C-alpha cells in the first residue's frame, strides 16, 4: 500500500510532465534537486531553472500523438519518509512520414518527504532523450 | 549535515575501493542483497541481486595483470532522514586499452543508500556512459 | 475430441485477427484478458502488459495477409497455444508493392467458458 | 498465485541449467518430442521435434540471467512463462559482453510432470 | 514427344500471356487451386492457392517477356516440367528501360483432359 | 495416395542422405543421367547432367540437414513433385554454429519401376 | 584488302545509324531473323531474333563514334567487324557525358546483300 | 549439310579449348590466325591483335568449365562463328568453390582447308 | 573561502553580460590586452577585444550556466576561476538544445575592481 | 622590474615541460600545487583536482620528440601570481618515420607560494599527450 | 627562336580563344582534318578527325549561359625545324558551378603544329586532368 | 623610422583587405601591380600572374562577415620593400544562421614603386574565398 | 616505311626503359626535353635528371614478371626531320597474390632528327602511372 | 633580369644546404628573426630556426627541384622568388615518390650578402 502511494505520487509528477504543467513540477521537486540526464551531456544539474527551459520550449510537439508507458516499477522504501522508485519508460511517438515508433529511456527517482509532502530530490535518465 | 554526508561519502568511497580492488567480499557486504541496478552491461534492464555483478569481478576485475585508476568527481549527497541518504558523482576511470596506451572513460553514477540495523546498505543503483 | 479442439481454437484465433484486421479495438478488447502480455518489435525488448500499450495502433494506423500453416498445442481442456508465419503484402510510400514476415505465438485460456487471449510474441518486423 | 508460479519458475530454470551445461538428455526429458520452436537460429521458421536443437547441444564461461518472469496459470495443467534473458559471455579476445533474448516457454503438466511443448525466442542468436 | 513438348510450350506461353496481360482470370482458369509456389516475393516460404498472386495482378505498361530456350521433362501422357530463364524488360520509375532477369520451374499436370498449373518455383527478382 | 506420398517423401530422404554423406555414387544411382538443375552456384543458368554437381561432393563434417514440411504433388502413379523448405546447420569457419535456408524443388519420374530425380530448382543460399 | 573492308565499314555505319535513328524497320531489313547477341542489356544470355531489341527501339542529341575498325575478311561472303564504340550524350542534369563499349558484328553476304547475324558488346549497358 | 558443318565447328573449337585448358600455347598458336584479334576483359576495352598479349595468360596460370549450349552461324563454306555461355567451377585461396560465368564468341576462317581461329570476344570477368 | 564568492559573483556579471549581447559592460570587465583560447579562434591565441565583437553583434533565449567552479585565490590581487559551463539554446526549429564548454577565466585586481586578463575556453563554439 | 618577472616565469614554465617531456613526475609535483586543478581532453570534459590522474599518465607513458613553445603571452598579476599561454606544438616521428605535427594550447597559472611557483592551474586544449 | 617560338605561342593561343568562343569554324580552319587527340572525355581511347570534338562546341560551348575564363601557364615549346613545333602548357579554368560558384580547375596540354602550305595547322594534342 | 614605417604597411594592407571585402576590384588594381604573381588554393597549386585570374573571384563573388588581421609581422627591407605575414580569421554565419570561422595564412609582399606602394606577389594557404 | 622507322626508334626507346638501360634513353633524349606524367602531379618537368630517379630506384621490381603492349599506333609526319606518335600502352603484371592484372596508360612522344639522329624532345603520359 | 640570376643562384644554395641536413649553412643564410608559414606548422606564424632544428636532424637519396621561378626585384636590396618545388624521394619500401610544394621565400640584401627573412610553404610537408 505505502508502494502504490509512491506509485501514486510518481504517477502525478509524470501526469505534470505530459500536461506541461511546471507549477505541478515545481512544487513537487525540492528547489534543490539534481538531475542526471541525457540532455545535460553527462553533467549532474541542480535546480529546476535547467528543466523549465524544455517545458517552455516544447510546444512544436503538442497535438503530436505520444503516448507513455511505466514499466514494472521496482520501489526500495528506506523508513517512513524517503523511497526510491525505478522504472523503464516507453514512449510511443510518431515520426514525420507518421510512422509510429517507439523510445526506451531508463529513470531513477528518489522521493523524500520534507513538511508532510513527498518531496522529489534526485533523478537519473538513460536511455533515448527526452528531446 | 555537515559530517553525515561525510559518512556517506567515507561508505561510499569504500564501495568504489571493492570494485578496483575486485573485491567481491567486501562489495556484498555493503549491498543490501536486494538491491536493484540499471547501468549499460544490462542493455537497459533492472537487474536485481548481486549474481549479475558477480560475473565481472569473477572475470575481468579478478586479473591485475593492468593497474587501473578511479575517481569520484564532485559528489552531491541528499539526505533523507537519517536512515537513508542518496550520493551522485562522475566517474572517470583511467586504464590500459589493447595496445598499452593511457585512457580514459567516464561514468555518472546515483547510489541510493539505507541504514538497515546500523550499518548502510547499498539498495539502488543507476550508471550511465561507459560500460566497465 | 483433440481434433475437434484444434479448430476451436483456430477459429478462436481468427476471430481475434478479424478484430484487428477491421481495427476493431473493443472486440479485441473483449477477447484478451485484462492482463495479458505481448513481447513484440514495438516493445523494443521489453514484455509489456495489459491492452493500453496496444490502441495506440489501432488508432494511428491497400493489405493482405496470408497464415500459414499453424501448430496448435492443447494443454488441457481449457488452454492451448498456436504458433504460425504471417506473410503480409501492402504497398509502400512510393507505390510498390512489399512483403513482411513474421513469427507469431498466441496463448488462449479459456476462462469462465470464454477464451481469452492472455499470451503473445510476436518477431520480426514492426506491424504494418 | 505464488505457488504454482515457484514450481513453473523452477523448471524453468532446470531446462536452462540444463542448456547451459550442455546436457542434451535432460533437456530431453524435460521436453515433448513434438515440441515447437521459433528461434533466430531457425531463420523464421517452425521447427518440430528435438533433432534440430541437438546440433548446438553437441558443438558448444557463461552465465544467464532471467528477469522478472512472467508466469500465466491456465487450469491446473498448463502454464506460459515469458522472460527476458540476459547471457554474460567472454568473447574470444577475452573482453566482456552482455546479450539479450525475449523467451516465451509453454509448459503442460503431463501425469504429474511439467513438459516443454513450445518456445519462441527473439533477439540474440545464442 | 516432339509433338507434345509443343503443347507444354503452348500452355505455358498462355500462362504468361495472362501474366503480361494482367488477366488474373485466364490465369486461374490455367492453375490448379491448389498450386503451390516458392518466389522471391513470399520470402523463402512456399504459399499455397491463389490468393498469394492475386495481390500482383490487382496492383500492377510497356513490358516485355522473353522465355529463353525452355527445357522439357516429360513424366508420362499426364504431366509435364518446364524450366526457363525469363528476361523481363520494363520502363522503371524515371522511364529508362530495364531488364531483369529470373529463372522459373513449373510443374504441370493433365486432369480431365486440360493442363493444370500446380507448382511453381521462380528465382531471382520480385516482380 | 496416402501411402504414395511416403514413398516420394523416402526416395527424396535417400537422396538428401547421399547428399549429406558425399556419396555421389548413390546420389548418381537416384538422377536421371539428364537431370537439369537449377541452383545458385549456376548464376541463374539450368544445367545439364551430373557434371557440374560433381565438383561440390569432390571438394566437400558436423552438417545437419532439416527438411520443413514437404508438400508433394502426385500427378499419377509415374511422377511426383515435392518442395521443402531446408535448414542446413553447419561449423562455419571459426567453428561457430550456423544456419542457412533454402528452398528446394524437386521432380520425380518412376522409370522402370524406379524413382528416377529428373529436375531440380533451388534458391537461397549456395552450398 | 580495303575494297571489301571499306563495304563492311559502310553497312555497319548504316546499322549504326538506324540505331541512332530509332529506325527499327531498317534495322530488321539489315538484321537477319536468326541473327543473336551478347549484350549488357540481356544480363549474360544469348538472344535470339529480333524481338529482343523492338524494346529499345520504340522507348528511346546523341553521337556515336567509330574508332579503328578492325575487319577480318573471311571468303567471299563472310566478314567479322569489332570495334570501339564511343557514345557522346547529355545527361538529365543537362552535363555531357561519353561512354564506352566494345562491339563485335558479324556479317554474312546472302544471294548479294549483306546481313547481320551475331552481335557481342561489354560495357555501356545503352 | 548445314548440321555436318556446324558439329564440324564444334568439334575444332573444342580443340582450341583444350590446348587451353592444358595450358598448350603452341598448339593454341597452331590455331590461331597470327593476326587474330580479341575483345576481353584483361584487355582493359582495348581491341588487342595478334597472340603475344595472350602468351602471359598460359604462363603465369582444381577447376572445372561447362560450356552451355552454344549457338553457330554458318557464313559460307570456310566461315564460322560460336557463341556460347561458359560457367567455370573452382576453388579461392581460401579454399572455398566459387563459380563464374563468361560469354564467348569465336569466330573461325578455314584458310588453306585448315580451320584458323581470327577473332573472338570475352565478357564478364578475368579468366581465373 | 570568502574572496570566493566575490570571484564568483563578478563572474557571474560578466557571464550575464555574455548572456546579454552586452558588448559594453563586457569590455568594461576586460583588459583590453586580454588573451583567449577559444575554438571560435581555432587555434590561435586572440588578444585584444575586436575578435570577440562578432559574437556580441550577431548572437531567442540563452541560459549561461555555470556548474560547480573551482576559485585558485593567488595572493589579493589574483584569482582564477575554472568550471563547466552548461548552454541551453533554442536551434533553427525553435528546439531546446544543449551545449558544453570548459572555461578558464584569470582576474587581477586593480584598483578595487577585478579586469579579465585571460580566458581559455575549449569545447563547443 | 617586471620583465625579469616574464623570464622568471619563461623559465620556471620551460622547467615543467622540461620535466613533462622527461616523464619525471618527481619533479613535477615539486612545482605543482597539490591542489591543482586541470582541464585537458584526456579528462573528457571534467574538472580533475590533485596530481592522481596526472600519475597514471606519468607512469604509463614512455622516437625522437621535439616540443616549441609558439608566441607565450605572460599576465603578470601583483607579484604572487602570473598566468602564461602558448601554443605547445610536437613535432615527433610516428610508426613508419614520417614526420608528423600535432598542436596543443596551453593555459598555465602560477602562484608564488611559500617563495616557490606553483602550479595552481592548466586548462590544455587540442592535441592529447597519447 | 626568340620571335619564332612566338609565333608558335600566338596561334596556339588563338586555338584556345576559339575553344573558349565556342567557335567551331575557326577551330576547323586552324586544325588538320586528320588530327589525333587524347583527352579525359575520350576514356582513354585515340580520337581522329574533328567530329568528336564538335559535339562539345555545339551542345556545351555554345551555351554562353555563364562567363567563363580559360589560363595558359608557363608555355614550354619545341621547335623540330622551320616546318614543326610542339606547345606544353598548363591550363587553368575558371568557371560556374551548378550553384552559381567560381570553381578551378587544371589540364596538362600538349599540342603539336605542322606549317602546311605556309599556314600552321594543328596535328596531335594530348590532355590530362580536368575534363571540360 | 622604421615603426613609421610599419604603421604605414599596415594601413596600406588593411586598405587592400578592405578592398578584397568590398569586391572593390577597382581599388584592387590600383594598389597591385600589374605583374604580380599569386599562390592562393583556388589556383590548385599553380603561380598565376595577373589580375584576370583574380578578377573572375571578384566580379562573381557577392551575410555578415568580419575579418580579423591576426599576429601581423612585417618585414622591412630597405625603404622601397615590405613583407607582411599574418593570420586572416573570418568569421561569418553560414545557411541557418550558426557561427563559423576559417582560417587563411597570407603573405604579401609590397613594392614602393614610383612613391606608391604597389602588391608584388601574394602566397595564401588554407581556407579559400568560397 | 617512314613511319616504320618511328616505330623502331620509339620501340628502341621502350626497350631501353624496360631493361632500365639509362645510357640508352639518356642519349636517345634531347638533353632538354620535357614531360608530362602522373609522377610529375600535373607539372611538366625538364631535363633527364627527374627520370633518372626513377631508372635507379625501382630494382625492388626486377624479376617480377611484366609485359607491355604498344596498341595501334598513330604517327603524324611533319617533314624529313619531325614526327610524332601516339598509342595506348597496356601493361600486364603480377600483383602481391601472384593474379595477373593490366594497366593502361596513353603517351604521346615527339620525336625531332637532331644532328642526324632521332632524339626525343617531349612525352605527355596519361592514365595508371608506371610506378 | 641579371639580378635574377643571383636570385635563383642564393636559392638554389638554400635549397641544396636543405636537401643536405647542412643546418648550419642553412642558419648561414637566414636572419634570426625569420618568419614561416608551413605545413609543419600547421596555421602558425613561426618565429626563428629553433622550429626547423627537427626536420634538419631527422631527415635515402632526396632530390628537390625548382620548377621556372617568379622573381619579383624590389629596388636593390629586396627580392622575393616563388616556384613549384618538386620532392623525389623513396618511400618506406623504397620506391620513388614525388611530392609538390608551392614556396614563397624573401630575401633582403645586407653587406653584400642575402639573407632569408621570410618563407611560405603550402601543399606537402
Ligand atoms: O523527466 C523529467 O523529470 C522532467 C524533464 C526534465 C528535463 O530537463 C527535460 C525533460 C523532462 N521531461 C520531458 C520528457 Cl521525459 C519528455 C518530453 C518532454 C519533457 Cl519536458
Ligand atoms: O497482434 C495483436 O495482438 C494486436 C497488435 C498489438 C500491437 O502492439 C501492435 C500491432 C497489433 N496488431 C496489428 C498487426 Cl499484427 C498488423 C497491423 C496492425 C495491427 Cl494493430
Ligand atoms: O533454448 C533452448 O530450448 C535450447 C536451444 C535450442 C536451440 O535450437 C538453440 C539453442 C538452444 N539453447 C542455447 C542457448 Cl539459448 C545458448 C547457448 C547454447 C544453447 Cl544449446
Ligand atoms: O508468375 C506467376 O505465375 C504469376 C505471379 C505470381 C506472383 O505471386 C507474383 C507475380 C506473378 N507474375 C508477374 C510477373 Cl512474373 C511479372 C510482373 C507481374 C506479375 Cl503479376
Ligand atoms: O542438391 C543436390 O541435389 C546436390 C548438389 C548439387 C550441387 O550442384 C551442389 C550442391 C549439392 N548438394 C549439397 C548441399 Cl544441398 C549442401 C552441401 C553440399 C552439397 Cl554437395
Ligand atoms: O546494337 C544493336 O544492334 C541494336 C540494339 C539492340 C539492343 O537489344 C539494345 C540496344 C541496341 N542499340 C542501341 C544502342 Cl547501342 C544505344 C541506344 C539505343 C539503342 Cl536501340
Ligand atoms: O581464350 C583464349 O583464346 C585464350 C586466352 C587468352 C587470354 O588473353 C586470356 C585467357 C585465355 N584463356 C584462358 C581461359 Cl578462357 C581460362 C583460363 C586460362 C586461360 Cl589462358
Ligand atoms: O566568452 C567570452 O569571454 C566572450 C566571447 C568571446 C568570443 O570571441 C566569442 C564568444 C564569447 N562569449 C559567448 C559565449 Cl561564451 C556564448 C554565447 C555567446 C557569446 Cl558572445
Ligand atoms: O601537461 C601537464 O601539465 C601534465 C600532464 C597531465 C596529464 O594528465 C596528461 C599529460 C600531461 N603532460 C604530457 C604531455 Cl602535455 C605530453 C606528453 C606526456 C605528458 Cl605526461
Ligand atoms: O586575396 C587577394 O589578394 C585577392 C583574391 C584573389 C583571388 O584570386 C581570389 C580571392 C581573393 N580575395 C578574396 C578573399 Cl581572400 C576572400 C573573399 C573574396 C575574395 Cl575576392
Ligand atoms: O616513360 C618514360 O618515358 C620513361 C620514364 C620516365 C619517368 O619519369 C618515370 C618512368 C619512366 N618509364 C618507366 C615505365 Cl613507363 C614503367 C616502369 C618503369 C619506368 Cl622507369
Ligand atoms: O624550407 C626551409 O626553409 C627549411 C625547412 C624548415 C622546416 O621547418 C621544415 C623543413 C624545411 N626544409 C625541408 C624541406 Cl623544404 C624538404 C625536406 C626537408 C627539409 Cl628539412
Ligand atoms: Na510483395
Ligand atoms: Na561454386
Amino acid at each position: 500500500v505505502r508502494k502504490q502511494e509512491i506509485i501514486k505520487v510518481n504517477q502525478q509528477l509524470i501526469e505534470a510532465i505530459s500536461n506541461g504543467d511546471f507549477e505541478s513540477y515545481t512544487k513537487m521537486c525540492d528547489p534543490g534537486m539534481t538531475a542526471f540526464e541525457p540532455e545535460a551531456l553527462g553533467n549532474l544539474v541542480e535546480g529546476l531553472d535547467f528543466h523549465r527551459f524544455y517545458f517552455e520550449n516544447l510546444w512544436s510537439r503538442n497535438s503530436k500523438p505520444v503516448h507513455n508507458t511505466m514499466l514494472n516499477p521496482h520501489i526500495h522504501l528506506m523508513g517512513d519518509e524517503s523511497a526510491c522508485i525505478a522504472y523503464i519508460r516507453i514512449t510511443q511517438y510518431l515520426d514525420a512520414g507518421g510512422i509510429p515508433r517507439t523510445a526506451q529511456s531508463e529513470e531513477t527517482r528518489v522521493w523524500h518527504r520534507r513538511d508532510g509532502k513527498w518531496q522529489h530530490v534526485h533523478m537519473h535518465r538513460s536511455g533515448a532523450p527526452s528531446v
